[PDB]
Parts: C-alpha cells; structure tokens; sequence
C-alpha cells in the first residue's frame, strides 16, 4: 500500500503477511456473504492496483466468481477509456503518462507508475478507482450467490421474532435492497407469523424496529 | 484511525487487521453481552466515522440489531441537524464545510473531510460524536437482549452466595441499572436464599458487599 | 497508555488489541489466582485511568468481584478527597484543575484532562494512583476467593514433599501472608507428614527451604 | 528485503519470522495450486536474491519441484549471460562489478553486493530479475502438477452450474490458458450438462458469464 | 525494559504482552527443564528489576521453587551489601543514591530510580546484576528438580545409541556438569550397552562424539 | 541482533519472542531435516554470538547433536586461533582487543565487545564468522541423521514417478551431494521402476527433469 510514514511523506510499503492471510481466510470462512465486502475494503486500505490484484489472485476457490469479477472489471475499464481517452504515441521523456483502464486495473502499468499516479500532486487515485470497480463486481457476486429470496423469509410458528428478523435483514442485505428502513413496516410484518402479525398490526403504523421487537418478545 | 506519530502530527492510519479481526470475533463469541461495549469503544480508539462504519459493517450476524442501530443513528443524526443546521448552497472554495448528521455518521462525508474535521484547529471530533451515538444504540440492544429480569435472579438453596451475586450483578449490568451500589442492601438480600437471608438481616444495614459475601460463605 | 515515542515526548497511544485480549483471557483462565495481579499491573503499564476502566470493564464474568472492586475504589477515592480537597467554583481559563477522587478513577475526568495531569511538569500521576487503588481492591478479592486455609494444607502420606510445598506456598500467596520466609521453619514442618517431619526435625533450626526439600526427597 | 524506512533511504531489513512461516505453511497447505504463485510474489515483496533463496530453501517437501526449479533458474541464468556478458579479470578497486546470472540467483554474489546493485543509482534490480525467473519456474510446476485436463471437466447431471464453473476455471487456471474470457462461449457450454446446455444455447452468443450463471441457476 | 530507540537514547519501554505470555507459557510447558534458563535470559533482554519481578511474579505454579528463588536472592542481596555498603541518612537533593541489595532486587527501589541507575553515565547495571542472581537461583532449581542421576542413564539393549546419548546429555545438562566434553570418553562408554561398548572400546581413546555415534549406528 | 534503525546507525536490538519461539518450534517439528538449516540462518539474521548461543541453548532435546555441535565449534575455534593468534598481556586502555576463537563463539566475550567488533570500522563480523561454524556443524548433523541411503531410494512398482523423485531428492539433500544436477541422468534412472526405466532410456541422454517427469506421468 501507500502510507504516510512517521515523517509525512507518502511512500510504498509491502503488503503484510497478516493482511494477506486475513483476506484469504475471510474468503475461506465466509465466501461471498455480504460482510466480506467491507472487510475487503478495509484490508485493502491504501492499496495500489498491484496490491488489489494480489489480494484477488490469492484466492484459490471461487473461480467462477473471480472470472465474473474480471468481466466486470473489463466493462468498467472500457467505460473509463470512453470517458478519458489517452494521447497515443511516445510520452514526453521523464513525464507521467495518463492511465488507461488497464493501467488502473494494474495489468498494463508498473508499480512505479502506480506509485507516481497515486502520489502526484494533484493525485490520480488509481488504487481507489480500481477498488470501486472491484467492489461493484463483488456486490454483483454477493447478490448472485444470495441463497434465499426475501419472499421466502417467513417467521416459523415457534420461531423467536428476533431470529426471524435476523434472517430477514441478513437476506435483504445480500439481495441488496437500498426499502431497508422501508421494508420494515410492510414485508417484515407480512412475513411474521399469525400471533406476531396480530400484535404488530395493533401497534399501528410508524413503529420502530425496537418497538416491534419488544412487542413480539 | 487518526494517530499521533513518532513526531507529534495527527495523521490517518489504516485500521489494522488485528483490530478488524478482534472486533468480529468478540461479536461472534459474546453477541451483545454488556462487556462488548467497552471492548467496542477501546477497539475503536481514534476511529474516524469511516472506521466506525467498517467495524459495524464487518459484522455478519445480528442484522436485527444492526438495523435497530441504524435507526438510533438516524434519530441522533436528526437531532444533531436540529441543534446545528448548516448553511445550504456552495461552499467557499478550499474551505472546511460544516458537518451534518449524515456527515458525522460517515454516509455523506469523505475520509478526507473527516480527517479535516478531526485534525482542524479547533477540532470537530466527528469520530467521537459518532461513537457516542453508536454506543447509545448499542446500549439499547444490550438491554433488549438481556435474557433475564433482575426479578428472576434468586439464590438457589444449594447455590454458593458468590455464584448468585455473580448472576445478579451480570443481570443488572445488562438491564442497566445506573441502584448498582444501591440494590445491594435491598433486592440482593431479598433474593438471597432463606439461610443466607437470615445471616444478612443479622448483619444490620450498611454492610459492604465484601461483608455480605464473607458472612454468607 | 502514555508512552515515550521514538523522539522523547510523552504522548497518548491507543490501548492495543493484544493488551485487551491478553487481559480478558488471563481472567478467563485464572480468575482471581494471585498471579493475575502482577499480570494486570504489567498489562496496564503506562495506563491512563480510562485505560484502567477499559480493562476492568472488558471483563464479562465475576461481577460480584467487579462490584466489590468499585466499592474499594469508592473508599479510596473518598480518602483521597479527605486528604486533598479541591477549590470549588470556576477554574482559571485554560489552566489545569486539581483532580478529585472520581477524576483519578476516570469517572468524572476526560482523557484530555488525564493526559494533562500525567504529562504536566511536575506530573500528577493519576494513572499510577488509580492503579494502586485497583490493586488494593484486587488483593482483597484474591484473599476472599482463596479456596483453602493454610491450616488445611497438610502433606499426604504418599505426597512428594515438593508437591506439598507447592500447595502450601500457593495457598499462602492467596491468603497473603506478608511469615512467608517465616512460616517455613514452623507451620511448613508441622503440616509435613510423619516421616518427613522426623527428617526435618533432625535437620535442626535455621534450615533453608532448599535444605528441607533435599532432606525430604 | 530492501525497504524504505521512516526517513526515505533504501535499506536492508531481515526477513521476518512471520514471512518465513507464512511461506512455509502456504506450501504445506496448498502445494502447487496456482494461487501459491501470487502469494509467493507478495511474500517476497522487496526481496534480495538471498531472501528468495531463503524462502525456496525453507521448503522441506516437494524436492522434485525444487530441483525442476533449479533447472529453470540455470536456463534463465545462462540466457542472462548470453545477453549481458561481463568483463573478466580484476575489478576496479571499490567499484560495483556487473552481475552474472549466478550473481542474480544469489549463488555467487554476497548480500552486500546484492544491496549495492539494488540500491545503486541507477539500480540493477537483481531481486526482481531473479523473482521473474523463479515465477517462470513455478508456473511450469503449477502446470505440471495440475491433476485434470480441462477436457475432463464436465458438468454432472445433478451438479450445480456454479460448482461446475468453479471446477472449470480452477482447472483452466492451473493449465494456464492465457482463452480465459474466450473459452467461455465455447468449451464451457460444450462441457455443460444436457439441460444447462440447452438453456445456454438458447441465450445466443455473446452471453456474459453472469448471464450464463443466472440462466442455469 | 530499557531500549535504544530509533534515535540513540536509552529509554524505558513497557514489557510486551508477547514477552509476558511467552515466559508464562514456557514455564507451563517445560517447568524447570534446563532450557528454560536461556529462554528466561533472552525474554528478559534489557529488563529492569521491576520487569524481572514481573516475570517471576506472573508464574502461578511452582511456588516451592519461587520461594527457594527468593531465598537465593536474599543471600545474594546480603553479600552485595557486605561488598558495597551505602552511606545512611539523607541523600544530597536531586542526586542519585547508591543501590543496596534490595534496591537491585527491585523491592525497595522505584522504577525511576532503576532507570536512573541503568542509564547513568557510567551506568550501574542493576537489571543485569539482579538477572545474575535470579539465574544463580534458577540453576539451583534446575539441578534440584533433575529427575535422574547420570549414574542411572544406561543404554537399553535395544536402545539406539543416539537416543541413549540424547538421554545422557539431557541428564548431564540438568545435573550441571561444567566433564561435559570430558565425560564423553568415560562414563558415556561405561554406560553403553555390551555391543556398543565393545565397538567403542575398539575405536581407541580420543574418539569424537561424531565418531562414536557413527561407530554405534 | 544488530540492526539498522530508521536513521542509519547500527545498533543492538533484543532478540524477539517471535524469533525465539519460531526457532524452538522448527526444531520440535522438523528435528534435523535439512530445511532446518536455511531456517536457522534466516532466523539468525543480524545475530550476535550471544544471540546464536541463545538460539542453540533454547533447544531442549537433541542433546547428542548439541554436544556434537559444541565439538565442531571447538575445532573451528582452534583453527581460528592458529590462523589469527592474539597478542597476550594487557590491552591498550579503551581500545578494541582482537577476538580469539572463544570470543567469536561468545563464551569469553561480552555483548559489548561483540557489538564493538560488529560495528567497528572496518567491522569484524563475529556473528557471521560464528554462524558459519554453527552451520558447518549443523550440516554434519543433518548428514548423520539422514535415515536412508540414496542407494535405497528406489521407485515402487505402483509408486508415482513424482513421489519417487520427491523421495530421491529429499534423501540426496540430507546426504549432501554437492551430483545434484548430475545424479539425474544416472542413479535416478537406475533406481526407477522397470516401466519408467524403459521410457526414460528411450528419451535418450540430456533429458531435463521436467522431460523425465512428463515422460513417466
Ligand atoms: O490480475 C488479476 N486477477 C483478478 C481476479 Br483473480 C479477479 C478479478 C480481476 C483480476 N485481475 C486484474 C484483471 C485481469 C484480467 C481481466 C480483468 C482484470
Ligand atoms: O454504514 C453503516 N453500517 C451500519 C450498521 Br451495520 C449499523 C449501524 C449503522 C451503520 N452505518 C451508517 C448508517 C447507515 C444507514 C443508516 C444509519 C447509519
Ligand atoms: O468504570 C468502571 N468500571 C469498573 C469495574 Br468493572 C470495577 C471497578 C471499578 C470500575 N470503574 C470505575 C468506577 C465506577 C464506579 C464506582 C467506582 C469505580
Ligand atoms: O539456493 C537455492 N535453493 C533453490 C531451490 Br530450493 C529451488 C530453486 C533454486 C534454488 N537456489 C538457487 C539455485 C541453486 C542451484 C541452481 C540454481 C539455482
Ligand atoms: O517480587 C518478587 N517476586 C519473586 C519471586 Br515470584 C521469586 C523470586 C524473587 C521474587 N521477588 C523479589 C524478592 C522478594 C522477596 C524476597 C527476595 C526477592
Ligand atoms: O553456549 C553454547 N551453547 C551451545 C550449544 Br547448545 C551447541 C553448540 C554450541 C554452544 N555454545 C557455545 C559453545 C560452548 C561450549 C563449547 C563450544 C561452543
């Protein structure tokens, strides 16, 4: 990554073994549960494109997902190039060249180039632009791999309301409803069991989740 | 987080993998036992709003609680805005803008903005203001998820007084009696078993817990 | 804690995850065995009052003990205030105020105040004063939770002398005899089994523990 | 490795125990699965030739592979020497000598020499040149140890399409098809089971993997 | 401990959790096997007397040994005082006082005093003087707790010579023969089994251990 | 060890707990498999003689080997003294004395002396000279403890060629053939099973290992 040292300058630091292992193990344990995305983002704090590729490339399973992610990346890289075309032919000697989509994705740019963009004044934050693309991809995968429709999360007749709500919002998070506060006074009540539904209906509209959860305790 | 380096300046540091993992595992092991709150506070030492959101967002279960927490956050953000409205329209070029509730919660502010507030002279401690909101939320959840009323913590006929007292104060902590020294010379004696109650009554009022615990040994 | 950096100034550092976890796990594994106290002291090296409270507050069990400890703290805080009363009414603008008992215990003082006391010239070592109070409390708990009287530690007829001595001094440590060198040429011999007692009596007085242990091998 | 310190100069740092252990354990757990290569590259960030040899030499099993890797190294070293022959006889006193193939591979050069090349202006990046050779070798091994031909990865009649695709791209990665986006609209469909193949044929050409995977859900 | 920082000055650093845990666990796993002593010495690198006491005091078992160690310490402290008596009565204001035995053992000296001695020019290395005393004590314990006389380490009729030699030198190390090279051409041969003894006798005198071990393979 | 800090000067640093534990555990897990030697070398990066002795002395088993290693050390120390005799009698006040064999092995020199040699201009690299001696010793032990002659590594009739080759080069590494590329087109083919031998003979001479391994797949 690029870090500030103990004296203020932005400099390159090797990716730690700790970071490398943390990311690999989160994917091993959680696959594409939605909580993997914020973890990915945090573990990739300060990352260069190189570092991003390293993290992705260290994943051994899930190669259908990694291939889908390459595809998303390629789509975002092609839109980058449409928005910001680069002058072809030879670069002014010693000068910074402008990044293309593939340079941002770290496939046709060197670490040194990446460091130059990222630390230039003003900076071209290639690592953050690429991260956004990867996260866009990752979110598609989380949605695709969501195993259950929100329509099938219904409270069991003996199921504690809290366990139902946990299932419902974990499902909603994966399906990626933006709806989130919203769905509360509608689908969540509809999919509640008969006894709880009666209670919740009686509360009247505008009930907070806390209120709903106390009511159905 | 924002830290002081080895030379005195306040600067941004990536959240560690160690920190990230510690928080995720505490929630996995302890759920919303009350001791999770001081741990959260300590693990979030120096946090920006971004860092706070990261920590929250890395939690995979308990999505009923995380949704209740968003709600509390939204309530505190709306009261922030009532207390400190911000001039609308365009900001003076290059100048610091004033934070709104959603900026404090990290949803409409950038890391750079956050860093500027937090390190400005005088500082606007957005990370500490947000932390207070999250802790307010978290405390509601701890109370809600407390499984037993203090009224049901009564000493077993064969139950060591110390184990009873441990149960009683662990329950009181979750229910969040402010009462804490208080409840000592009342409910704790009332809920003691017949033999211990007799002993404790004989001690007279004003007995310290230590005295009570020795007496009922 | 407050640490010296790599350039000589005293500055605040966040409590580490490593420290936090170490303390929680020692309490989980060892409860109030006497060796927990020196560990607590060492893990709290450089601690502010805030840090002390964090460590205490992260303990999830043993709430009878934590309540007894609050009580001891309150007693020491009240004696602090008797010894060092503070001028009431408004503080000189910008100046350091004097700490009261509750400020030392971190309940009515801010981190910033604490840092100011601890790094002032001359310093008011609030973290060390509070630590002393907590250790006084903790020692009471270790004594209370000692499961066996020294009077009941007697050598088994088939019990190796070394295992007996280990039991005897582990018990004495918990009961907190100051006696420690002392009890050696008396109770330790008295509570030895018949064969070893005969041997030890023959050695004559003034025998070192090493001498006793060789003799009864 | 060679790192930049907290003040800007490039200096030698001992390889960490953490790094050493991470590499040894990845090889123990994953052998020559293709994801070991990006891990190797990342763990060897900043490595000198010495460090590269250390990492390789710490591997205890797989000595057929390590011998094949020496062979590849020797081939690349011999081509280095063909491209960049070095003046024989005695070196100018105090001056940097030019590296030969074996110097780049760390077998006839000292750490000090290596440090001098790597930090000279302009640098001779011996550690990166050697790393490229090792990775060339390693890729040959990954291909050789790939257990299954892509021709034998065919979807089971009851096999979820996603699990098939995972098998297919994991196999392709090992066999090292450059084809990767390519093989998607051909072999992947051909090797799909009858029901999925029918669905995929109906989609028409140009289907993205995401589209294919949704279709065969 | 007292360390040199990244700028050359000697300063106090808190004992790490890592160090604390390492020492406690070595004692738990190995008790007073002789290899614990060099580990103790290395873990206590740079230690103040305070730090030494911390490490000792964190040990929960083995209290017979810890008491024997206090005794040794007291003996060395009393000889210190015989060799280096200190002027009684009040110290020159602001000046360094001279350490007594108990100051060196950290029982009547403050951390600040200890730091002053250790970093004075010229230094009074109180931490190293105390460490020597503790190691003297520890060595007595290792010898006392050695379970087997060297006289009882004899090669089994089916026992590989190498396993015998391992037993013999592990025993000798505990009993603390200075003899070590020595005992090689005598007791080690005497205690060898009949077939190996014959072989070894034939080698003639002056055989190296390597030679002996090859011979009896 | 002696390290360069964050400002360029060579200074002493305590051996880490991490390093100490890593070395002890490698010996526990792998004994004297040949891969222990490069690990030892890497873990001892920057070591003083003191540090080298620490690492060796922390090993609890294998005392036959540790004794053989002392012997090798003594032999190298005696040859050092033959090559570089030192002027006897008193040293010039304040000046660096010249190291003898035993000073290099850390038995008659202080840490301070060692630091002075190692950081003098020009340096006397006592830690690297001693390391070379220890590695010479260690290599003798690896060879001695090799359990199988290369002559007995022959491919099983049902044994995959790759597993045979792994056995053969792991054995050769321990026996310490310099032969290594060499033995490839001879003994390795000779010790192959009948079917593979026929295949390999047909390839003709000059086959690379890769070629051999593909052929016998
Ligand atoms: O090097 C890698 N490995 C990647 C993985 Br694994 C998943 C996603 C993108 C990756 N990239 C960059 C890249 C390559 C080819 C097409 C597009 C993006
Ligand atoms: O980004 C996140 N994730 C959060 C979680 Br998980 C729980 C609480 C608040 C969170 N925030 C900020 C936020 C979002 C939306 C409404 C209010 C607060
Ligand atoms: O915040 C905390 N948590 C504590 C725990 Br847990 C045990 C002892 C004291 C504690 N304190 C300070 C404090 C509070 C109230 C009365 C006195 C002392
Ligand atoms: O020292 C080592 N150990 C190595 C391992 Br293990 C595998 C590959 C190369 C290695 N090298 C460098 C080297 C030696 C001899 C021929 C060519 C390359
Ligand atoms: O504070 C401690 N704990 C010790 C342990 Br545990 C063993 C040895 C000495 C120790 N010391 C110093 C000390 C105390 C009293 C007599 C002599 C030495
Ligand atoms: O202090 C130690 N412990 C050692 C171990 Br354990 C093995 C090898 C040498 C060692 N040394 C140095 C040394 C001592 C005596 C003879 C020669 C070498």
């Amino acid at each position: 990554p690029i870090v500030q040292n103990l004296q203020g300058q932005m400099v390159h630091q090797c990716i730690s073994p700790r970071t490398l292992n943390a990311w690999v193990k989160v994917v091993e344990e959680k696959a594409f549960s939605p909580e993997v995305i914020p973890m990915f983002s945090a573990l990739s704090c300060g990352a260069t494109p190189q570092d991003l590729n390293t993290m992705l490339n260290t994943v051994g399973g899930h190669q259908a997902a990694m291939q889908m992610l390459k595809e998303t990346i390629n789509e975002e890289a092609a839109e980058w190039d449409r928005l910001h075309p680069v002058h072809a032919g030879p670069i002014a000697p010693g000068q910074m060249r402008e990044p293309r989509g593939s340079d941002i994705a770290g496939t046709t740019s060197t670490l040194q180039e990446q460091i130059g963009w990222m630390t230039h004044n003003p900076p071209i934050p290639v690592g953050e632009i690429y991260k956004r693309w990867i996260i866009l991809g990752l979110n598609k995968i989380v949605r695709m791999y969501s195993p259950t429709s929100i329509l099938d999360i219904r409270q069991g007749p003996k199921e504690p309301f809290r366990d139902y709500v946990d299932r419902f919002y974990k499902t909603l998070r994966a399906e990626q409803a933006s709806v989130k506060n919203a769905a509360t006074e509608t689908l969540l009540v509809q999919n509640a069991n008969p006894d709880c539904k009666t209670i919740l209906k009686a509360l009247g509209p505008g009930a907070t989740l806390e209120e709903m959860m106390t009511a159905c305790q």
